[PDB]
């Protein structure tokens, strides 16, 4: 009884969502974090709707001991949905490059069948036991390659995409920061890692409350280096680089090594 | 497309959820926190329905200055649902003594009709800018009794319930603590107030890592008596009395922010 589905050509999955009251902010619209949870939950479903599994593994995947990590995320929302309001969102995946596997969505409000918003996501094969990143032969690659579109399919065809550029290690000292961030166990997901979301957060902690106040958030990249574990002790840093951009750094207050990096543009809000 | 309705008699309201993958933890069940958040939501739904408003406010209250605020919270989980369970929960409210109203849930697997879940809450309302409980005359009652069943309807109808018992304050020093606990941004709601599922989580945090691998939460109690400000620092701490006492305290001033009690059974 799930309103959540595989497309009649079995190549993208869609899956609809009420928006709640608790998943709205000051805006009286849905939180970033309840996007990217949303985004999660139809690639999960979609995993699952054509046999794949937490890590969206194949069967020689599980063989060579090999798993699936995001190095970017990339979300643009042009219009928060509001509590009440149904959104439905469409997500595929791609052959990206030598290396690398894609998932994109497409975000409508399911009323009026305008997209309010599209994201997309870098994946590469790490084996999991040395941590390395590992290049896989063509079979492997088959085994994913049936269940995503044979042409190329993009939520952002256009020609130089913010999606694709380059995010550079801000400058210390940051214009802005907050320190000293710890992981609570609601953070950890289901195989006790550390949620994607949480960095989300960590980001926007680090924007002053007058960006807040005037401000909503249209995009959003993260790159990841490394996960944060769960007694990891992180620093959120900020700087710019009716519009806005900042700079993101979250790195271990101990040792100072990156756990990632980020962008954020932002828009005026007129009333 | 809700599947959130009230009843024919519009007495008591029912909504179903489909349980999503980001809302099962360690356990591979829905959170105490989802769980939590889906009682909020009915509530919500269900004001919004009769014509209520945020603060869940009558037109009389708005006037007097008055806001419903939790005295007590109680959740029983029997059965945690799965990621793909769609579970139906019913809630209504119903006047209770001389000062207080309750909003009662049950929680049921869709597919078996089995209750696998039942929360109350006891609510007073509160001078908004004095902070005192404020009696209402009978009319100011009338505006939301309106929609309350008139003879008892009860999710904890057994004669002696621990939804009922009293929280002792435990004796320091707690036998398990988390120090200098801060509300994130993300911990506060549409009106810059921290949600009561930060007070859920703060809790869990106070339980050993030794019982969070070899136990699940069947019942939590919070007794509130402060809202946590957004930069407060907090100290949530736990001993046994397996059973559990919380206590929910300020770094600065020691002042209680809420007490509490959780009942855990093997996994
Ligand atoms: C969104 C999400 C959450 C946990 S893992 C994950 C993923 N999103 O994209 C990934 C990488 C690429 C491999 N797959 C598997 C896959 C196909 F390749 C094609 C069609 C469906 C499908 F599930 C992903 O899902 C991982
Ligand atoms: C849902 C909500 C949001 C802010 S406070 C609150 C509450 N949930 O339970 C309460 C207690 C009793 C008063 N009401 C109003 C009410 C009826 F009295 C009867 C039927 C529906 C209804 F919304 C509550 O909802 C407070």
């Amino acid at each position: 009884l799930r309103l959540g589905s595989l497309e009649p050509d079995g190549l993208s999955y869609k899956e609809s969502f009420i928006v709640r009251s608790y998943e709205v902010g000051v805006n009286k619209t849905a939180t970033v974090e309840t996007i990217a949870n949303l985004l999660q939950e139809v690639g999960c479903n979609h995993a699952q709707s054509v046999g794949f599994s937490g890590f969206a593994t194949t069967t020689t995947m599980r063989l060579l001991r090999l798993i699936w990590v995001t190095a970017r995320m990339h979300i643009e929302i042009y219009k928060y949905p509001a509590w009440g309001d149904v959104v439905e969102i469409e997500t595929w995946c791609q052959e990206d490059g030598k290396i690398g596997t894609r998932r994109d969505w497409i975000i409508k409000d399911y009323s009026t069948g305008v997209v309010i918003g599209r994201a997309t996501s870098k994946w590469v094969m790490m084996n999991q036991d040395t941590r390395r990143l590992q290049r896989v032969n063509d079979e492997v690659r088959e085994e994913y390659l049936i269940f995503c579109p044979r042409t190329p399919r993009l939520a952002f065809p256009e020609e130089d995409s913010d999606s694709l550029k380059k995010i550079p290690k801000l400058e210390e000292p940051a214009q802005s920061s907050k320190l000293g961030l710890v992981p609570r166990r609601a953070d950890l997901d289901m195989n006790q890692h550390v949620n994607n979301v949480t960095y989300i957060g960590w980001v926007l902690e680090s924007i002053p409350q007058e960006i807040i106040d005037t401000h909503e958030l249209q995009t959003i990249t993260l790159d990841y280096r490394r996960e944060c574990q769960h007694d990891d002790i992180v620093d959120s840093l900020s700087s710019r680089e009716g519009e806005c951009q900042f700079l993101h750094f979250l790195k271990l207050s101990g040792s100072g090594l990156e756990i990632n990096r980020g962008r954020t543009q932002w828009r005026r809000l007129a009333k």
